[PDB]
């Protein structure tokens, strides 16, 4: 049933998005930024060690990525001679896109970042395509992060534990798959938020870029101590959101969703500023979950998290309501194997350039995956020497008899990748996985990031 016509796909794919990756002005990027520390191997939240283990066995018996966050840094000495990292790279959903997009040579990449740090610039790629947004003297001035950052401010690092195979001890037993354990600190200092000043040149910022790529709400806290709701990040989130929109009408805006242990905050971020403000969304396959738990549709969200072969098509129902739920114009979800994108009928892009952006962003990722990162635009067209997993392509067999017997779509319809239901059109792609990878964070910003950036180039609007 497998067609080699697949690798002809990915590679006119490559060369039409790249010829078009310069007609895209700029892109914002904002929100999160951090110092990640890779070591090698029902609590909410890590206040004592005895936390930071329970959570890791949690992590060692289901395989899933599941992210905690610290609010002291009285563990952060604690690791810090106790158990020594080896490896310190640039972490955070706008830090990793950042850096990925002006290695790609996109322009105007404007990164702001509430917490610039001394020791944070240093990780941020040095070239005319990055730079940092800095108000002085009432104008914009977009200066290099190397320089306009603040000295007080200090660095937030995270500690990340890794492990595959599932080496497992008994205590007092092994994990099925890789997995990753990431301890977040959130210092009461870090807030989701921009100066007035920048806060009110947002239109010029916005006119001259196409697109934003937001991330990082999952730091706003319920309660804080200067008597604050998170209402009010929220709110001020949108307003951000709606001041870009005012210096460009036909700007398109991104949110890279991430696993949030609140779900009152999960559920505002999902229905105050994602709901309407915001037009595209991208997602892995616990989130979709994860969405689905604070929008009322758990019995799915469990067929999701399930392990049963009809999980695949759970995760499919799951994304289509995710985009009806909430009003998005696009829902991009990354598994293992395959990528689905669901997007709706007003979208400003053909069904058949959606697919493009998917397989460019499938080629991406095997290139992050190879190459330790990405230096150049060229460096892409490494990642189609990468085959095509055929464990991916099976995972959509289950669900091409799902939908074929449904009779939602033609047979060479779903052979092709592209769906058209009445109501909205559905993207699936078998996707390239390495064998041996040489790092596995950032894959998932990189995936929807540069699947995002490459339907601003192939839009019509210009
Ligand atoms: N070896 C390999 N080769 C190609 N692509 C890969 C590989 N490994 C993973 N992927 C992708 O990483 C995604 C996880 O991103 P997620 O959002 O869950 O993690 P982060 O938020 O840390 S970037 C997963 O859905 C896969 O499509
Ligand atoms: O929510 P936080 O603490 O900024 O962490 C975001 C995480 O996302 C990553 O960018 C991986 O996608 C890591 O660098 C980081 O641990
Ligand atoms: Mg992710």
């Amino acid at each position: 049933m497998d067609i080699s016509e697949w690798e002809k796909r990915y590679n006119e794919a490559y060369s039409d998005i790249s010829k078009s990756l310069k007609k895209v002005k700029g892109i914002f990027v904002a929100y999160n930024s951090n110092i990640d520390a890779i070591k090698h191997i029902y609590p909410r939240q890590i206040d004592s060690p005895a936390d930071f283990v329970a959570r890791l066995i949690i992590s060692m018996r289901d395989g899933k990525a599941a992210e905690v966050p610290t609010y002291t840094t009285d563990i952060h000495e604690w690791l810090t001679d106790n158990l020594g990292f080896d490896e310190a790279r640039m972490g955070g959903q706008a830090g990793i896109i950042s850096n990925l997009l002006a290695n790609m040579g996109i322009k105007n990449v404007i990164a702001y970042v509430p917490w610039l740090s001394k020791e944070q610039a240093e990780y941020f790629v040095d070239s005319e395509n990055l730079l940092h947004p800095v108000v002085e003297n009432g104008k914009l001035e977009l200066k290099h992060p190397k320089e306009a950052y603040n000295p007080d401010n200090k660095p937030k690092v995270n500690w990340i534990i890794e492990f595959s195979k599932g080496l497992e001890v008994k205590f007092a037993i092994v994990v099925p798959r890789d997995n990753r354990l990431i301890v977040s600190s959130r210092p009461p200092w870090i807030r989701i938020d921009m100066s007035e000043e920048l806060y009110e040149h947002l239109p010029e910022i916005g006119k001259n870029i196409d697109g934003a790529i937001l991330s990082g709400y999952q730091m706003i806290k319920e309660e804080y101590e200067d008597g604050k709701t998170y209402k009010d990040y929220v709110e001020k989130a949108v307003n951000v959101i709606k001041r870009l929109k005012e210096g460009n009408p036909d700007i398109r805006i991104h949110v890279e969703f991430t696993s949030i242990q609140n779900k009152l905050i999960r559920k505002a971020i999902l229905k105050d500023i994602v709901r309407k403000h915001v037009h595209s969304l991208g997602l892995d396959t616990v989130e979709v979950a994860n969405a689905l738990n604070v929008l009322g549709y758990e019995e799915l969200a469990y067929s999701v998290i399930k392990k049963d072969e009809n999980a695949i098509v759970a995760l499919y129902e799951g994304a289509v309501i995710l985009l009806h739920e909430l009003k998005l114009e696009r829902v991009h979800v990354h598994s293992l194997g395959y990528y689905i994108c669901v997007v709706s009928k007003d979208s400003p892009v053909s069904p058949e350039d959606h697919r493009k952006s998917l397989l460019f962003a499938s080629t991406v990722a095997a290139a992050r995956a190879l190459l330790g990162n990405i230096n150049s635009l060229d460096d892409i067209e490494a990642g189609l020497d990468v085959p095509v997993s055929e464990q991916g392509y099976n995972q959509l067999e289950k669900l091409e008899k799902y939908l074929v017997r449904r009779g939602i779509c033609t047979l060479e319809d779903f052979e092709n990748g592209c769906i058209c239901t009445p109501n909205h059109d559905v993207i699936i792609i078998p996707t390239k996985v390495v064998e041996k990878p040489v790092a596995t964070v950032g894959i998932g910003d990189t995936i929807s990031a540069a699947a995002f950036v490459s339907v601003l180039a192939k839009m019509k609007k210009k």
